[PDB]
């Protein structure tokens, strides 16, 4: 069944390229300087950037809040990209509909963190499909809770990126996260774990072929699921503090409804 | 890196685990499944049976201090086991402390599952059994402090690991290079890689019909991280209400900075 696992890997890779706007391969070429992105490193350059590139999300006048909301806006788009990707995972669309919704609902946060790392290095993050680059130092220097909200994402990414996965590896890894049988409220766990078993087999073979010199990479990647679960838990606690503290967060009730899953 | 060496390592750890830990899973299962007159536990299911049990072998506090006493002993046993893990004692001394400090709680949960089924837990080296319903009915924060241990154990025990599997699994946990404050991660990760290879082959040989058991076991390391986090929090909240609780200096130290 090696050929079947390879077939599965290729299927997911092809779908991953169609679903997501910027691949890790492209993001690394931009970050390493190999079409030069506009750089946001302070308030003035932010203002010029939104006037020149017109980074979508601009509707509170306060910068820190506008950047925070920009993150939420992009994460809503990512949810729809991940949802579409999921539909391409063999067996997924055949699951109970309620279980499809549960899997996506409890998976998307972990997947967004994972894929965010593809767009990050130790110095900052790509935005607008790699047309902009916003510096870590600028994000961290935002006031109040906002600075401290941004920095944990970079800390995770720097560590995740040390595994040096590529898109073909990530396509399978993301699938493994979606098909987690331990999500709350699942109706029929067995078929979910059967599909995950296939994906885990596929990921194992993919990592042995693609990184033969990298010993126990499979195991190291699964251990990252521990850091993912933890940071998502922290994320929720940080969001709640912000919600209780900040009165100037007010959007139109219809935007709030659009963002309800993320805020 | 070569099979025969991986099997040699599995045997080494299993042998050391038997020496370090008084009550194996194999012994616990023979007691729990019964059909043996000699090994039958006295069962504590209420206040009266507790009173008779002390003659034979505040309530919530006494039970709590029972759990705490055993946990301290477990730390001691785990520490002794850790020294047998090849390479561990050769590490920087600060890193040895750090690995134990963050590792013991995860191991205690894991090994406590060996002593549990869905109806209760073995105590007093298997001479006693205390019911889950009795523990959960303890007052105040204490009831809800007991129950999560059982909820984990029921799930972990579904994997049907035996002691030879657990010996390697526990060693993997201890040699975690992602602990906070580690000075030299590389030598830790080198040992862990060896243990992971040993675990993978152990599981393939011992559970050949159990697909991706390796991966499913590593996924349990995630559940451990979260439950230990919740444990610490709940223990802190209890500390602030209850002055009638003392923690052994060893546990006290482990909890300082979590
Ligand atoms: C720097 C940072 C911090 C928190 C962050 C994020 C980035 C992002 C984010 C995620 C996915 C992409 C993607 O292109 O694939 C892009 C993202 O930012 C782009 C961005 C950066 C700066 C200003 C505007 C827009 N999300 N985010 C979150 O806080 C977040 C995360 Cl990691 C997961 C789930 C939900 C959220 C959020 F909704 F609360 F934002
Ligand atoms: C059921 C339960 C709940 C919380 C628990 C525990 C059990 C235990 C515990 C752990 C290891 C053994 C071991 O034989 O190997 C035994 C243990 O109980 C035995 C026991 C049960 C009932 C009455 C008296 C004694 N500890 N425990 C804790 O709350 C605990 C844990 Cl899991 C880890 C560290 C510290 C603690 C404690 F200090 F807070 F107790």
């Amino acid at each position: 069944e090696s050929a079947d696992l390879r077939a599965l890997a290729k299927h997911l890779y092809d779908s991953y390229i169609k679903s997501f706007p910027l691949t890790k391969a492209k993001a690394r070429a931009i970050l390493t300087g190999k079409k030069s992105p506009f750089v946001i490193y302070d308030m003035n350059s932010l203002m010029m950037g939104e006037d020149k590139i017109k980074f979508k999300h601009i509707t509170s006048k306060e910068v820190a809040i506008r950047i925070f909301q920009g993150c939420q806006f992009r994460s809503v788009e990512a949810v729809q990209e991940i949802t579409e990707y999921a539909k391409s995972i063999p067996g997924f669309v055949n699951l109970d509909l309620n279980d499809q919704v549960t899997l996506l609902k409890y998976g998307v946060h972990e997947i967004i963190y994972t894929m965010l790392a593809s767009l990050m290095n130790k110095d900052g993050v790509l935005i607008s499909e790699g047309q902009g680059f916003m510096t870590r130092e600028f994000l961290k220097s935002l006031r109040k809770p906002f600075g401290d909200f941004m920095e944990p994402k970079f800390e995770f990414a720097v560590k995740f990126n040390a595994l040096e996965l590529d898109d073909s590896d990530l396509a399978i890894f993301i699938a493994v996260i979606i098909l987690s049988g331990d999500r709350p409220g699942l109706l029929n766990v067995k078929p979910i774990e059967d599909i995950q078993d296939n994906l885990l087999q596929a990921l194992e073979l993919q990592l042995k072929l693609n990184h033969p010199e990298s010993s126990q990479l499979f195991a190291k990647l699964l251990q990252k699921m521990t850091d993912l679960r933890q940071i998502v838990t922290e994320h929720v606690q940080l969001l709640q503090v912000i919600k209780k503290t900040e009165t100037d967060m007010s959007l139109h009730p219809l935007l709030q409804e659009i963002y309800k899953d993320l805020y």
